[PDB]
């Protein structure tokens, strides 16, 4: 890993130029824990994350991120080129992902074309492959969601944001409950820490992929994409009613097969959910 100095990152990113990149600016977006600006360093196009509760906590997350990235390298995870830590606007520098977040591509932010089913199917696989690598190496992510799935030039899915990750014996509890609520497993909302919560959160991501709908939307009914599964489990609606209409290449069989993986992932009881390796298998069998 490479240590940088702050100014080098400011400079190259146009003094963290808040104007959006779709209009020649550099701001690519907002994370939960900071803001991300495009730039070029020695001809390498890059992403640099300006970090934004506790002072010992935010630091601890930065450390955890670098610790996870030092141990885990895989094509379905983001790649840390290095950091910058001397300015106290803490910084982490990554290889740049052109196609931004899955969330943003699912919404077609900034006018990008809808993703084909075929491409969605490989996105799900790659993401599952990324989570599996994490779990093989005894990490729980704790904030799996479509904004934390980045996408490169060929739409290779990569998992990001490892600041909340934990090592994966008995049930672990925490007093500090964190995550994104529209994605969180019931047990995670109560303060349990287990890899099984990552599977549930991935199930919600699979519903975003199938329907094109964000996990939460306050101007929608229901507000929570999760509630949709209940309407289908009760005979009230089918998955066909919610398939994203911004697609033409989505046959009933592979959609239903993906929905089947999703609903399995979404078992409200942690021990009934498949483990990530099982999820991987089902997503390959799907195609
Ligand atoms: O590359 C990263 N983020 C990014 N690139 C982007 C490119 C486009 C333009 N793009 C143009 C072509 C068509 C589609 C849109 C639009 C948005 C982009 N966002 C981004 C998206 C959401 C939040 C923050 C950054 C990144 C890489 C590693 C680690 C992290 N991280 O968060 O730690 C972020």
């Amino acid at each position: 890993f490479h240590s940088f100095s702050f100014y080098e990152l400011k400079n190259v990113t146009n003094n963290f130029d808040e104007r959006p990149i779709s209009v020649g600016g550099n701001k690519m977006g907002e994370g939960g824990f900071g803001v991300v600006y495009k730039g070029y360093v020695n001809n390498t196009t890059v992403a640099v994350k300006k970090l934004a509760i506790t002072t010992e906590e935010l630091k601890q997350q930065f450390d955890q991120e670098i610790k996870v990235m030092a141990k885990c390298q895989h094509e379905n995870l983001v790649e840390l080129l290095g950091f910058s830590s001397d300015g106290d606007d803490l910084c982490l520098v990554y290889v740049y992902m052109p196609n931004g977040s899955l969330l943003d591509r699912l919404s077609c932010l900034d006018g990008t074309p809808p993703l084909s089913w075929h491409m969605r199917c490989k996105i799900a696989q790659g993401a599952a492959n990324g989570i599996n690598f994490l779990h093989e190496n005894h990490h729980i992510h704790r904030d799996i969601k479509s904004a934390n799935i980045l996408l490169d030039e060929a739409f290779t899915a990569k998992i990001s944001d490892f600041g909340l990750a934990r090592a994966s014996a008995q049930t672990v509890m925490t007093s500090r409950i964190v995550g994104t609520t529209a994605y969180m497993a019931p047990e995670a909302l109560r303060g349990e820490i287990t890899p099984k919560s990552d599977i549930y959160s991935f199930g919600v991501v699979l519903l975003e992929i199938i329907t094109g709908l964000p996990a939460v939307d306050e101007h929608r009914e229901p507000q929570l994409l999760l509630d949709i599964k209940e309407e289908i489990e009760d005979e009230e609606k089918t998955i066909e009613d919610y398939i994203d209409k911004k697609m033409n290449d989505a046959d009933s069989t592979s959609v239903e097969a993906m929905y089947s993986v999703a609903s399995q992932c979404l078992h409200e009881k942690k021990n009934k959910r498949p483990d990530i390796k099982k999820v991987q298998q089902l997503l390959q069998e799907m195609t």
